[PDB]
């Protein structure tokens, strides 16, 4: 094997035979939270369920939760189908909008002169002369010649002259304006609402209904991690908190970021908007790649399969985008709008299943784990050592996977750092981390319900049973197959693990 | 150190530093086929015009051949900051089509150095093509598009008896699906990497920039990926066809595929090239990998390759060097059909050849020498390599020789 | 990092860190048969007492295999500090004769651990000497003796089907050249050193030993090189049988053979072993794997192997971690079978099986941890590898533990 | 493929096909003088003639160097047979012996060394005399003295001025002007002795290649005899003999300073342990190969072969293993210079060390080179990787490189390419003094040189690619590489060519 040989040995009519080990994220909205579509999109394929924060009620939402898992445990007897699904609350996050105008639209022309106000007796009133938005401190960030982007970047802006609170501006793309719509201000270091006032509503809702992850909106510096960190407090500090990052001062300050979140959101429109389309997709695969190094999660969202909106298939550039971030080495790539709101949300999960298994033939697969084999440094914890044995032991006879007890999930993510081939089944009675779990590449994940034992050594049997039953179940392998097994800690004791090479009852 | 390693490292704040080394190819047309306007597109990055025979009248075409032709050498005031611009015919095609055979012949006697052949599908289907150019076209390359499944399923061959190969995305994705085609696409791209030959990516490029300036960065995605599959070239069709922002269109698509570069990992693709290549005996050839890894040991400015039929600077290219291959011919055909080859910077002679075949030598790679210096590629000081016969019409570039810019 | 920097880092100033890891054999005769004597040389050395049976009828044997019995047990005082002593019936052929047969019949009822059988050449051999040991002494190792050109013409399918090979350099001397032979003895042990089953290399040792107290600095040179070969065993003839210094030879055996050491290049010779062996089905081997792979993660001070067998043993041998192997047994044959091995350091458990099975592990387990401290292996605080089994009665050896001394 | 796989695939029904690539030096005396012997020897393998200046008059060695280039010229009537042969001096060095026995005398007892001048003819197993003024001087009490060939290890109970009183250790039958060792004390200078600056000076008089320094025991050391043979013998190859403890000691400095190194094992085994030594060899051969510097194994290898036609196993092996841990020549001694076979050992110490090249990892060995070696700025480097790599790239017979230092196909060799270093040169010397490295073989070029630089090149290419053929290098339709030399003015440069064979 090469890396080019490997490129040239590929197969289009050769169907894939690899677990798809990409997490799919799906947004539900009105299309999608019927529990018997709920239902659907667990079954094929769906492995997160994403809240949208920046509508609804907390009743509406609520009840989109409590589908959720109706839903869920609808599979509680069938192993063939039982698959833990999570919760994930995306705050609507701090965010400028313009007024309403004439409150309907007006229209930009190119070149033209603009002024724009704080003053609020100006809100309702919006057109051609005069702009108003909600930003009080707009004055103190921007100075002369920043461009300011408006609308979803379709209209950007100047600055001839900036003052106390106003700013006369000059526009340099033009066309129709309308009411209410997003401001952007690039390379701009964005003075403060860390959390919104309603971020920390949603943010203690959220607490209250038992959500796994929070994917934090528009993050900036390592403080604003600390916040959300802070706000969600110890009732939370097991939610695990997802940076979006969605702007140029992100991607900039984004090393102390990652140190902060627990994982990371690559917002690839939001990105578009404050830096250049020849620069965004670098900026991607740098991120990707930061967060693989970091062992932390990254999750790849955004114009995705939009096309499948109105039409029942994606467009094959479409194809592209995704499968060349599987490959980038994203953990999980988000659905929106196409589960959310759709008229296909079902075929969005399928084909959004379809394509990440293909481009499973195309990640560079046995060389990825020989590289950190040997650069990996010489340790003194135990742990590790025991996840390479098991790893190499994993590669020693093809095993058709390697189980692992785990209680948080951390013994799980170790083995998943050394990047092996055969699927990780991670296994546990936590059934939060069951969940916070698929937010991890090729981890999957196993509910175990039968109840704590006396004795660890007929304990650990036990489970290893449930993972041997619901693998062969699923067909990951059959009778007579090996497989490598991670018991957990004993629970004296040394908090020594025990690598197993177990053959398939 | 690591492929990994390098994508944490890349920086959207420090600008890019290598240049574009891949060859944008652009569709002309009623946007486009204008005199004053083709000056500013291959000022602007275009090293390929390609016409679309599938919409014309050969007068319709011979008169924007003229075009093309007279604004490139509206520069030739200044022999330096000149450069080729070759011209691509593409056929309409549906075997061989009835209408094409009237075109061919209209190619061959119109001095186009490319044929962009279409809907290709077996090794007839291309030897067809070929006697059709016949002993007054044995020169021009022949580049095969693969557009239905067929030729996917009998690429190996197609590859077999072609110069170049086309990927044409759109008319694939509609034979197969989306969650195949990219697959597609990675293997041909990293199959013609292996066998040396050129690989063209088309289809669905820029095409948002029909109606607007700049381009969505799911474009920028897109296009830079085919860059970094290995492709040689990216051709644009209606951005500048019929486009509204064509010189806008081009000056983006380099922009992208300067930016794309600062992705590729040299240090391993070089690597991996070396390592599967043959034990072959040119002694062309083994003086191209020598050169290459010569120009790693040193971090060399730049390959200058003195070469007539192109084939030296082909060879070299091949192994993918981190630096530019500078070739210097006479022969303008090969020179013009350099630019179907990623990295290689084709410059043309236009001096008279030298009395003593050591001064002929020495003027030629002094010229690359102040091409590569007012272009940008090397500073006074600096160390390139140098690949030349030995003595004159030896069948063979087998020089090699490490020296410093002047 | 490299061969090469190892070889220039190396240092006969610096008092050398690994224990021996070649096993010494050494020949029982005349100057040795003492059991006052014997009590000094297992002390100073000895892992594997040779009869030498070409000269010699059984009383005689009978009376010296029991004065090594003798003095082995002579240390029985400290379960710890006590080390078992294999014994090696070495036959005198020239297929199989008459006297070999009632030779061999002499061993197999007589708890002979390994059977030398001479002068071996086809298959048929090592067969026709199994059939002799029948279902009495199946446990019983057949050790090829390679003498000739047949040997090392047909070595493949001899060693498809013995327990280990001999070289015999001296009576392989006779038979071809002097500028072939070391070409043939590198040849055999690394062809063992793959196929997992031990090699011992013997004849032209020390024998400058047998009139003077220390050696030619040639035979220092000869026998360390044997060791970096990848020998298992290093064996003394004449040396220890008939030497004025049959003592004092085995001193200098263990010194030579432990200064060899410290230009072994594990961090290599690990992983082109690993690089070379094909996938198991078999639990027990990959857990042997694993352990090692996981030895020199994080620099385990040893490789503890709870066995019964050997075969576990033996794996993790195969695999060759810088980590000494301590085995842990009962079954005391193949704890002196165990000397074989390259780094192996076999243990034997004198305890009476506990009740339950955690204790009856957790007993061995800190058996091995004492006679490590006791040795020099660990100090408390050290980490360890502890290769024991899940459920008892388990077809193998599959749990792999990343303990800390205590 | 890895090293084991090699070790396996060894075959020995499968007859060498590979150069020899370690260069033979001989020792020549008694038994090899005679210009018709010498003829047989250079036809079967000698590379350097070895003169031990321990012995003979000037006039003795003055001719034995001139027989040396009669036999050599004997050839160079054609060039096929024509090797050139090269001259090389051993100084006999410090030493220090004690007196004749009042013909000798001989465990536990106690002994007394004098420095008194009167008891020189006067000694007897009660006093013992020694040169060395100042043995007293590096010694403490404790200190082992050993003496004959080690044969007589003692220590020293204790010192004062001009006597030292100790016991015996090891003994057996003592002799007379027998050599004695001080391991491991700094032991006195002068680096270079009276007789030593007298061979030196007739040295550089009869123009020899290289000098095999005796006892180099520190950096100074090389130095005096670096400027001893002075601004005249400037390209004299030193080659530092390591002969005790603290040459190793201080093996560094010696190895910067000298030009080469000379493994002295058997002067070596007597100063520190048997068990001992193998390392200090691969550790010095080891350093040498990581600094271009030619190493030279020497003591030992055939002395079985001065009484019978052909070696011992061990002997065999001793020398392949010499071969494969890194060094460029191994010396034959009495086998060659006194001996009743010294055309024989010549032939068995080449056959030997071809067996061993098969066992040599090959196409491994420079692609290690590629990866780790660093950045340059310096084109030289470039060039010569590109060569080597160019030589893997099609297999080539040979890398002829035109030389007159011998610098450039240094460099090539350095890269352990595994085809042959054809090394083409004009200046005799540098053409000899290049056999001390591995790999090459060079080839003297008589016809003379040309104003036309790219003429004069492609004359001694069509020469070497002649010689090459009939060498039995490389058929016709086979590829070569070629560095031809730097220009004339110049831009200092090299040049690489890949050409076919004629
Ligand atoms: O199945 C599914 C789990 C979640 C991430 C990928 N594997
Ligand atoms: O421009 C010009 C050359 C052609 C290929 C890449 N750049
Ligand atoms: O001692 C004893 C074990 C046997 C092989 C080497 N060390
Ligand atoms: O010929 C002979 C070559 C020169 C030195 C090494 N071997």
């Amino acid at each position: 094997d090469t890396f080019l040989e490997h490129m040239c040995r590929l197969d289009i009519d050769s169907p894939p035979i690899t677990a798809r080990n990409t997490g799919i994220i799906c947004t539900i909205g009105p299309a999608s939270r019927s529990v018997e579509t709920l239902k659907e999109m667990i079954k094929s394929g769906m492995n997160v369920a994403r809240l949208n924060f920046s509508h609804g009620t907390h009743e509406y939402h609520a009840e989109t939760i409590k589908n959720v898992r109706t839903a869920t445990e609808s599979f509680a007897s069938d192993p063939i189908l039982e698959r833990p699904v999570a919760v994930a609350l995306d705050t609507k996050g701090p965010e400028i909008r313009t007024g309403l105008i004439k409150g309907a639209e007006v229209e930009l022309k190119k070149g033209a002169t603009l002024k724009i106000t704080l003053d609020n007796a100006y809100m309702e009133k919006c057109d051609e002369n005069i702009l108003w938005l909600d930003y009080k401190n707009i004055c103190k960030v921007v100075e002369v010649g920043s461009k300011i982007y408006v609308d979803d970047g379709l209209i950007s802006l100047q600055v001839k002259q900036k003052g106390a609170d106003f700013l006369v501006t000059e526009v340099e793309n033009g066309g129709s304006l309308g009411s209410k719509k997003g401001v952007n201000l690039p390379g701009a270091a964005v003075d403060l609402p860390a959390v919104s006032e309603k971020d920390i509503q949603d943010l203690k809702f959220g607490v209250e209904q038992d959500v796994d992850m929070v994917f934090a909106s528009f993050i900036r510096k390592a403080s604003d991690v600390h916040e959300v960190r802070k706000v969600l407090g110890e009732k939370g500090k097991n939610i695990k908190i997802i940076s979006k990052i969605e702007n140029h001062e992100g991607v900039r300050r984004f090393d102390e970021i990652l140190e902060a979140s627990d994982g990371i959101m690559v917002a690839r429109g939001d990105l578009g908007i404050e830096i250049p389309a020849e620069k965004v997709f670098l900026a991607q695969k740098m991120m990707i790649g930061r967060c693989n190094r970091a062992g932390k999660p990254v999750i790849c969202a955004t114009q995705m399969l939009e096309s499948m909106i109105k039409k029942p298939r994606p467009t094959r550039a479409e194809g592209s985008d995704v499968a060349n971030a599987v490959l980038d080495g994203a953990d999980c790539i988000m659905l929106s709008g196409e589960t959310a709101k759709g008229d296909y949300p079902l075929e969005a999960v399928r084909m959004q299943h379809l394509i990440a298994r293909e481009a499973e033939a195309a990640i560079y697969h046995l060389q990825l784990f020989e590289e950190l084999r040997r650069l990996a440094p010489i340790t003194s914890d135990p742990t590790e050592a025991t996840a390479v044995g098991a790893v190499e032991a994993s590669f020693k006879c093809c095993s058709g996977a390697i189980i692992v007890l785990t209680k948080s999930g951390r013994s799980a993510h170790q083995v998943a750092r050394y990047r092996p081939r055969a699927p990780i089944i991670a296994v546990t009675r936590n059934p939060q981390t069951a969940r916070q779990a698929h937010l991890y590449r090729g981890i999957f994940p196993v509910l175990c319900k039968d109840p704590v034992q006396e004795a660890w050594a007929e304990d650990v049997d036990l489970r290893v049973n449930f993972a041997m039953n619901v693998g062969k179940a699923r067909g990951f392998f059959k009778k007579g197959d090996v497989v490598i097994v991670l018991t957990g800690w004993r629970p004296g004791s040394g908090f020594t693990n025990t690598m197993r090479v177990v053959p398939v009852p």
